[PDB]
């Protein structure tokens, strides 16, 4: 059985702790985890996989659906610790809590608030799926509690506040004893248990919380895991060592790097984690390229690939009359000024094509930026009236968010240009799924040149690779056919394929 071991971390001090989130500052995004579309990718092959959650996640549930990986079993440190021994959802009515008899409730767009004769008593809020999440509580309009709830509807911790200031919480059972208090000020910052609970603790007192976590997941690996078990780590930017020293010495490691997490990682202090590790994935070339270059001692073992399968799912770009052109902007680096311009140039000078620019997760700063530098393109090199169709405009600027509505934009594509200096790897994906022919300007395993795709030697060449798909239907058959063998060849069966190679070499090796 394959276990994965997630980074879902959280963004405080306290990494082993979920941020807590209004569903109001919940921006709506494309999770590009690797362990996600790892796990997805499973139950795809319908395999056998377990997930091993080190951090706390009251509203873990409600996450497992909103990736759609709701169907995975796993074992949760937290609940654990707090003794949640059933994952038995009863979803709580704002009625059915515990309220002073003078209570009154004020609704709002975004919140509740509860008054006790005028005078400020509760917010109470709400997560994406409108879950109870946390109420906060008050004593003379200032913070005296905050109430964290369990997505299966019991308050899972308490925080305790004085002077608008952390100082403890209280995770409780599902009853409503706490099992464990974590002080939260500089002063003391560390884990008590409840005497009441000695038979579930090693220690009755920890220094920090990832001794506990570390206690109890290290407990579970030596007598739960069957041997020659497999182990996918998402690396954190840091060691990996307090989880890669909990593994038996008969499984088998797979250190995965996703670069959303691990871009600025701190190196060198993987220097461990990438000694321990059968296989190490990352999602950029460049990744991998410094840790070859960085530890040539595990060059061999260090390998790019995507996370993200490969379906069938062919555009009807054939059944169009204008050729669409999805253009892949990377908000990550600084817009390429000529790069951007030689696209429009190409669909200026064309009537009949369209351009979609794509990008990823933006801001609405970003986003301004993106349109701001076409107009601006445009206004200082074209002439916009070339955009009018023969008031609408040939061109548009979409912020994907989701993945239905790429695979929505991709149908009717008939051309992807990706001018980055690491293309972005998912948008091949898709791309190659949908049998679509990408420009790039670097060479990729995903696009190969004169085949699926076109490589420039120069952005400076672009029209005649746009000339050698959208001028006849020769080239651009070609293209689909080997988009067709592209697909076939990276399917989930075949990832899977190519990590359980790629560990039974480095097994044979020793």
């Amino acid at each position: 059985m394959y276990y994965f071991i997630p980074s879902w971390s959280g963004s405080g001090k306290r990494v082993w702790h979920r941020d807590i989130i209004p569903w109001y500052r919940s921006m709506q995004r494309l999770e590009f985890d690797d362990t996600i579309h790892q796990i997805r990718i499973f139950h795809s092959e319908n395999l056998p996989v377990k997930l091993l959650l080190q951090a706390y996640m009251p509203h873990a549930r409600y996450f497992l659906h909103r990736q759609d990986i709701f169907e995975t079993e796993y074992y949760s440190v937290f609940d654990e610790i707090q003794a949640v021994e059933s994952n038995d959802m009863q979803v709580l009515q704002i009625k059915d809590l515990e309220w002073e008899d003078d209570c009154e409730f004020i609704y709002t767009p975004f919140l509740i608030i509860v008054r006790r004769q005028g005078q400020l008593y509760a917010h109470v809020e709400f997560g994406v799926e409108g879950f109870i999440s946390f109420i906060k509580f008050f004593k003379d309009d200032q913070l005296e509690k905050l109430n964290i709830f369990d997505d299966r509807g019991f308050v899972s911790s308490i925080v305790y506040y004085e002077d608008g200031q952390e100082v403890c919480q209280d995770y409780l059972n599902p009853n409503g004893d706490w099992r464990i208090r974590e002080y939260l000020k500089f002063e003391n910052s560390h884990v008590v248990v409840n005497p009441v609970f000695s038979r579930d603790f090693d220690k009755l007192e920890y220094e920090c919380m990832p001794d506990l976590i570390l206690e109890k997941l290290g407990y579970y690996i030596s007598h739960n895991v069957e041997e020659d078990s497999r182990f996918v780590v998402a690396a954190q930017p840091f060691t990996n060592q307090g989880v890669l020293d909990l593994l038996p010495q008969h499984s088998h490691s797979i250190l995965s790097f996703f670069h959303e997490r691990n871009q600025a990682s701190n190196i060198e202090n993987l220097k461990a984690d990438l000694e321990y590790a059968d296989l190490v994935l990352t999602d950029r070339m460049d990744f991998k390229e410094t840790l070859q270059n960085y530890f040539p001692l595990q060059a061999e073992k260090i390998h790019y690939l995507s996370p993200f399968d490969t379906r069938l799912q062919l555009g009807k770009s054939q059944q169009r009359h204008e050729s669409k052109i999805f253009y892949q902007i990377d908000l990550s680096e600084l817009l390429n000024d000529y790069a951007i311009f030689k696209v429009l140039f190409y669909v200026a000078q064309h009537p009949d094509t369209e351009l979609v620019i794509g990008v990823y997760n933006a801001w609405q700063e970003g986003i301004k930026q993106v349109e701001n530098k076409v107009e601006e393109l445009i206004s200082d090199y074209l002439d916009l009236k070339d955009f009018i169709k023969k008031l609408e405009y040939r061109f548009r600027i979409r912020n994907i968010t989701d993945e239905l509505s790429l695979i929505q934009e991709l149908d009717d594509t008939r051309l992807i240009i990706d001018l980055s200096q690491q293309p972005n790897l998912y948008t091949q994906i898709a791309g190659i799924s949908a049998g679509i022919p990408q420009i790039n300007l670097v060479a990729s395993d995903y696009v190969t040149h004169l085949q699926n795709g076109y490589i420039l030697d120069s952005i400076s060449q672009l029209a005649v690779a746009a000339d050698y798909y959208l001028q006849g239907l020769k080239n651009w058959n070609q293209a689909l056919i080997y988009s067709i063998e592209k697909i076939k060849l990276n399917t989930g069966h075949q990832v899977i394929k190519r990590w359980e190679k790629w560990l039974k070499e480095a097994i044979d090796e020793k």
